[PDB]
């Protein structure tokens, strides 16, 4: 699956329908990054810019500028041709094909950006930037401003308002289109056959980073490349570290291991953790502690829907951890007292949920305490996890203990979607998985 | 082979020995780096600061204080320990285990810098400071230097006197010591197994792209996580473009696909390029070129020693690959006008050779050229290669074919060791390995 | 006269009812600023900080917040009161009386307010603020909203919309109230007093500066003690300069010179330009220079009222200019012709007329060519002048004659009342004042 | 009395001879400053950079370059000439004239220092720059060596040690030439004749503002147009305000009125303090403080000569104040004991003397407490006061009194000479000239 040409135009024209009439909207592109000296990491486009335009170089510019409620016009800035640089560094785009190429109305070279720009939003009363996004952006744009204020006896005007469009392009991202969901569905699914994949390989004696490289290998044969988020694989009490992602260590029989790992395809995230015996098999302890946040993926799985919010599955998930703490003795006292002083806190320390899209921890408002109402179109993360110190008072055998199950779904009419269910979490599946792999 | 506790220690010192009395040098851990939103690129440190400490965190500053010539200490600032943000990011070295882990006298908090740094430089009479390496460097010296500037009063003085200290420990890290060759020599046969491993998976209708994981699976598995720099797979036309890391396309019967890609182990660059037909048997045509890039790259490989230069060796090369060319009818005219004439330069417009070491391209004086007198310890990349632009005015069987093959190779008292000679390169050798692994 | 607590609040509450409700404005007073190492020149606050709050000291900021349309507060920020700075530095207000002093509801401390002001700009909808102004005070804005949109787990949202009050602010500065010309007529009285004693004082062999001695001494003994801007004294060729302010020349009979020189009263501006002889005595060559000048501010004086422009104005002065100067041959030509290519723009390059008020050059919109309608409460200067250059190639008796006359003006219903003509400017009179104080 | 061409080659020379071989200095004038909206201050030059010019322009660098011990040469980077600049904001020097007017090797234009520089410090070891003097200045010399740094394959080297030249500038400055202090004698002259003229003029019922404009006036006729600091006038209770400089109060019979001013005469500072009743009689009260601020004037003047020491001295005064004060009962207690816990610290506050030169508060090193040993050539203050607050806890007649009396020196080999002394201090002789004056 992929973006089209027409769904980019699309988000474009959204945007332009919700801006002011003359005003023009600024979208830079992500600056390049240093690796070490001169060498550079693998470049990541802005999420923002490459929403409106699938654009994927640095020094880039989109400008929509909106006359009127029916006339608007697209402005592109971006690197010239160049022979000698392309030789280098590799193609270009550059301004002859990319009216066409991105569906703009009008490409110029990002080399002229501080003699055209202010050119563009003299006599606008509203400009749209993201202040402090990048610092090379503010300056072109403080430029560019100065130049207009400062220049009345050339007859030209700012514009008096600035307004920040993160907050409705967020807003925007926060609700995916089929297109999009269709190419989530393929992230997940990767990112399943990935997991499988480390689950079947992992025995004792390998490490951490040997089931990573298995994971991105993966990734990389069904065409995403990168891993849009840096991969967790915590065994032991590694596993108790939420972003452990050294993966020094040997893996120990008798030990589970923690994996959080998410293909990027079409800059779209997956994002799945699995937890499971390196040596194949649960012990009765990890099964006691694993049964309390599969019940709680499973139960947040059925409960998602719309009017619901991550809130309040949050609140049944809270009871069952309590409750199955309480009944292994790793907490005492009353149900209900324990969930009123918040007593699962040592324990499960995060959110359960986190909107999902072209970045991992997606943009958009969750409201207070993450209350806000779910809809049709929203992509979210159910990962509830149980972490118990190598130092918690508590009986010994729950020591050490980190466990995290999470799938991918999307909110649908009715209830949602599971974009990631093709990677087995029941204990018993995930344990034939294994016995099967080590025959073969 | 991994560098000793010792061999950090003795890297101090030499730096010290060479430091004025009544001074102190500054060295700076590298930032964090977005890669988007809230997610960060896996941590790179600054190569420098690596160099004196083998310290893989951010926020952390090395102060070597010279009193005189037989007394020195070292003060280390760095993050302290927080049991909150190492349950969710990672464990940290903190203030009491730092003296032990890391050889150092004293560490402080990174919080309390600017609190402290200005009290250590206080009455010194030079600081060694790389300015302009990073801003929240800059920032933090510059804060430092003011307050003793102006603390008169309060009986500060600032040094008056500011060296870069880039030029001396570059000129350090050119020169490998038996533990870093013995880690570079491990880099080599990781990066060469990765490479051989590259030509026996390559198939007709794989993409770029599927090669590329197939090598950064391989240096995975030997310890190796990351590349040194973006792999590089360019099949066909893409071969011409030098730093191709789009690797997107697919790889068709017919073309060749030229592979330069490089493992990072302790830190230390493995730089590798092999070129190849994706069917496993080079045509007539791909030969010619071929040959004459090996005969360059064998040749370098017989003269490459002491007392010749980067430079010397290039004039040699030239000559192989102007004869050749001209044999083809690539180039034509009298050889030694041709030479004169540089008319070599559309075919082979790169250097043959580059350092090598903490970083692919390393740190190092070259003299004007690359005529600096080549001395036991350096090590150096050997590199020629032919691109035919697809649009050359030559034959037109030689158009679009890209070829470089490059070894990783240290002075030797009376020569070189070449560290990545266990991947083949002799064609006859290339076709051998591609049908042994056809069959399986 | 000077301006009341009530007109600060007047000006206030103005600004206030233009704002949207849900918003903020912040007003930045002026930094210290440095002439010579701990040095620094007399303070000279933000005129627009001034306007709304008569408030003399840096370090201070004026909110104010508009909830809705019968809803509004003012928050001042100010230097707290300190012992030792007071006894060093001098008073300050403090924030115990400042409420009272100022007629603000609220006075923080402009230590807290990194602390303080995201805290009042949380949950508004726009933010008024005149970025670029000062880089300090965009520092703090910027650091506040920042802290609100990265606070959404704090529950913190920033205002996405900023709006520049320099327009909105500028637009009422350009129309003075009854009390801001009252203020005005007295520095127009002080300032006429002033050139009157610089033509009574004026003798031969004196130099530029003694004139501006004379002309300050004046100015400070009526209570304004800084003048509005750098005085100009050029006599000789040193008045063919548009802002000579060296005055380091001896005086020479047989020159004029040209005196523009204005105090700063309760923050107002006088602004008046004389010429004269040195030695009390017009040549004719002088005389024939003058009269057109004198004819063009005269004829000025007389046409503007409301509905005229300056643009209008300034077109009756160029023919009067155009046929003075082609019958003393000065010009040569059809005076249409002439006027239509703008031929009096070697000898009369600038402006007739700028805005005045807290600025001599003041604040408010000219239109295109300064074709703006006068309107009652528009205070501007009336100031044609005549530069023949040294080396012009006009008859030798013209050359290095620089002649400007300049009078304060204010539209009024019917016509304009003229604040500056208590200083002679018929030559007739001038030169009855300087034969009258020869005697003184 | 004015500064020779011979004597700015000379100081030039002087830093140059303790320059390194292979090194360049590099010397910033000083930016233009506002004062509001489009009008500015007026241009007050960098001190160090008139010292070794004399040139009062901006945007302007003095670039001094050392070849070896016998062979150096200057550059000038200043405004090149513009016929519009000129016309509208007064004359140029330009690169023609600089050489000859100036003294130096070469002028270019500031417009092409970017261009420029950078192959002026190629090469070199050492560059001379004050990091952090203005913000302008290190932009461009880090620019200049980034270009360097990095233009390896351009053949460029950057000079890798930077030197502060403030320390060795500044020690120059400390010792006067006897043209120097022929300037600085009339500085004191023109400033003593000030302080006299502003007591002849005082009336009751006059303000503290007046005798300022009196004091400007009489420094302009002398042809020291600018004042070297703000002006002090604070009479009664404003006298225990060190830096009052509001002086708007109307001074009132009984009270004492306190004046610190001093003229800019050259670039060099007058600094004089004269304290003396408005009514033109001191009170027992006023001459029983007023006595002991004059005697520990009058025995310092005697003390100071080479070999002694501000804080030698300082100590004295010290004696002398805590032993009149115990006798008028402000102080009780053993002098020795009262001496030994400072209490004469709530009424002498501030330091005795400070350094006198281009600054009024000059450079130089003082030496912990100001314990340097004083040779000839040193120029200094010499200003014992003191303040009894309004509240302060003595006899009710001395509550609200400031006295300070100030005169300069330079110390001669035998001892000083006082360049003030031509204004009274005596308070019979004070008496004297007011009632001279009162007849106007
Ligand atoms: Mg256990
Ligand atoms: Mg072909
Ligand atoms: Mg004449
Ligand atoms: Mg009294
Ligand atoms: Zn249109
Ligand atoms: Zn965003
Ligand atoms: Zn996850
Ligand atoms: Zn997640
Ligand atoms: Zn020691
Ligand atoms: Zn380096
Ligand atoms: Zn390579
Ligand atoms: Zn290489
Ligand atoms: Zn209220
Ligand atoms: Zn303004
Ligand atoms: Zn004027
Ligand atoms: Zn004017
Ligand atoms: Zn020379
Ligand atoms: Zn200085
Ligand atoms: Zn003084
Ligand atoms: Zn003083």
């Amino acid at each position: 699956s992929e973006i089209s040409r027409q769904e980019f135009q699309r988000r474009r024209q959204a945007l332009v329908e919700q801006m002011q009439p003359g005003s023009a909207a600024l979208i830079f592109a992500a600056p390049e990054v240093t690796r070490s000296a001169d060498s550079e990491y693998p470049y990541r486009q802005n999420s923002d810019f490459w929403y409106f335009t699938g654009f994927n170089e640095p020094e880039a510019v989109l400008v929509l500028i909106k006359s009127d409620d029916t006339h608007n016009h697209s402005v592109l800035f971006n690197r010239v041709r160049d022979l000698t640089a392309e030789i280098w560094f590799g193609r270009r785009l550059g301004q002859d094909a990319a009216p066409e190429k991105l569906g703009v109305d009008r490409a110029l070279a990002f080399s002229e950006i501080n003699q055209q720009l202010y050119q563009l939003l003299n006599g606008l009363d509203v400009v749209y930037h993201a202040q402090g996004e990048y610092a090379y952006a503010d300056v072109i744009v403080n430029s560019a401003l100065e130049k207009l204020r400062k220049g009345s006896r050339q007859n030209l005007t700012a514009p008096a308002t600035m307004i920040d469009w993160r907050p409705v392009v967020h807003e925007m991202r926060l609700f995916k289109s089929p297109e999009e969901i269709a190419v989530l569905r393929r992230a997940g699914e990767i990112t399943a056959m990935a997991h499988t994949r480390a689950m079947e390989k992992c025995r004792p004696g390998m490490f951490e980073y040997h089931l990573e490289g298995e994971i991105h290998h993966e990734f990389n044969r069904h065409g995403a490349r990168y891993p849009s988020y840096n991969t967790i694989v915590g065994s032991g009490e590694n596993g108790c570290i939420l972003h452990y992602t050294e993966n020094e260590c040997e893996m120990r029989d008798g030990d589970l291991v923690l994996i959080d790992a998410g293909c990027e395809y079409k800059g779209y995230a997956g994002d799945i953790t699995r937890t499971f015996p390196v040596n194949g098999k649960f012990t009765q302890a990890q099964r006691e502690i694993y049964d309390i946040v599969l019940e709680s993926l499973e139960t947040s799985l059925r409960l998602y829907r719309p009017g619901t919010s991550i809130l309040e599955v949050t609140g049944e998930v809270v009871r069952i951890m309590v409750s199955g703490l309480v009944k292994l003795g790793i907490l005492k006292g009353d149900v209900d007292e324990l969930i009123a002083q918040n007593a699962h806190r040592p324990f499960f320390m995060h959110g359960l949920s986190h909107w999902l899209g072209l970045d991992v921890h997606d943009v958009g408002v969750y409201g207070q305490d993450r209350s806000r109402i779910l809809e049709p179109g929203m992509v979210l993360t159910v990962e509830p996890g149980l972490y118990i110190a190598p130092d918690a008072e508590v009986p010994e055998q729950y020591r050490g203990i980190g466990i995290r199950i999470e799938d991918d779904i999307v909110i649908t009419e009715t209830g949602n979607e599971n974009l990631t269910a093709s990677v087995v979490k029941k204990p018993e599946e995930i344990e034939a998985l294994m016995v099967a792999a080590r025959k073969q």
